[PDB]
Parts: C-alpha cells; sequence; structure tokens
C-alpha cells in the first residue's frame, strides 16, 4: 500500500523460506550465504524442514549475551544448494527504538500476510513464556500465535524477528549487525 509494505515485499520475497521442526511452522529470515534466524523455541535439530524439503542442519547456535541471559535468536547454517541476497546491510548496528513498523509472515497458515504494528519500543527484559530474555522490542499490536519467525522491518531496516505476544502487545529479537559478522 506505501513505501513500508514495499520494502516489506521486497524482504519476503528473496529472503525468507517456511522452516519446519518439531515445534511447527516458522517464518524464516535468511540472511547471508545459507545462514538464516529462528526463534530458539521452534528447537532446531539435526534435520529441518525448508519449503517441504528435508535439509541438514550444518550449525545451530542459540544466541545469549554477556551476562548468559536468552536472546531467543538462533542462527542456523542449512546444507542448501542456494544462497540467499545478502542483506547484512539493512540491520541496524545498535539498540533503538522505531516508528512506523511492518510485521510480515508467510506460512501454510497465513500466506503474504504484512501487519502494520506502528511504533516499536526498546523494551528491554521481557519474561518471556518463563524465560529472562533480553534485547526485546516491543509494538502495541495483539500478535497471535502462528507469527513467531515473523519479520519486522521499517523503510530500509530488517530491525527482529517476532518471538511472542501477551494478547494486547507483540515482542521481537533484535538484530544487530554483529551477530552476522564472518
Amino acid at each position: 500500500m506505501g513505501p513500508g509494505f514495499d520494502f516489506a515485499q521486497a524482504i519476503m520475497k528473496k529472503n525468507t523460506v517456511i522452516a519446519r521442526t518439531e515445534k511447527g511452522e516458522f517464518t524464516m529470515l535468511g540472511v547471508y550465504d545459507r545462514v538464516a534466524v529462528i526463534p530458539t523455541h521452534a528447537s532446531v535439530g539435526e534435520i529441518i524442514y525448508i519449503n517441504d524439503v528435508e535439509t541438514r542442519v550444518l550449525d545451530a547456535c542459540a544466541l545469549r549475551d554477556l551476562t548468559d541471559t536468552n536472546l531467543e535468536i538462533t542462527i542456523v547454517k542449512l546444507d542448501r544448494n542456494q544462497k540467499f541476497r545478502d542483506i547484512r546491510h539493512f540491520l541496524p548496528r545498535c539498540e533503538d527504538d522505531y516508528n512506523d513498523a511492518v510485521l510480515s509472515v508467510h506460512t501454510s497458515k497465513f500466506p503474504n500476510m504484512y501487519i502494520p504494528v506502528g511504533q516499536v519500543t526498546n523494551y528491554g527484559f521481557l519474561n518471556l513464556g518463563g524465560t529472562p530474555t533480553h534485547r526485546i522490542l516491543m509494538y502495541n499490536f495483539p500478535t497471535r500465535a502462528g507469527q513467531c519467525g515473523g519479520v519486522v522491518t521499517t523503510t530500509g531496516k530488517v530491525i527482529g524477528i517476532h518471538v511472542g505476544g501477551n494478547g494486547a502487545q507483540g515482542f521481537a529479537a533484535m538484530l544487530l549487525h554483529s551477530y552476522f559478522t564472518d
């Protein structure tokens, strides 16, 4: 409908796959080469389904900050025959607040879904499903089950992946450029 949705659509069309684990179907953001991200509660194992194709996991790392607190991001390297478009230059370098964000989801249940969520707060600490979690972004939109792994964007930036909600608010884990230095 406008330039926010335009940027969101460009990321969804080239940099997402549908990931399936024993814990469900998730939107998965490809970042560069064969490296992607997914919420840690997806419980990635040695094998994952990517667009319904059986795929070996070459590496998976559940990120924690330097205080050994959960960040809810798992970085996965996939034994896939094709690289993602490199989108690391769209990642923010520091923790920040944002205006006018879009949450975009692509699953069997919610295809081609875009949600304008408005203002995004640097919320910080969240008790997420009983797990102390840091670097949480918050938006005042009643996001529901199935939208986990959803990409949060602004015009020109990919800022986070959806990891939960409380029925009134939705929460995303920050993506930072420093996670994907190779």
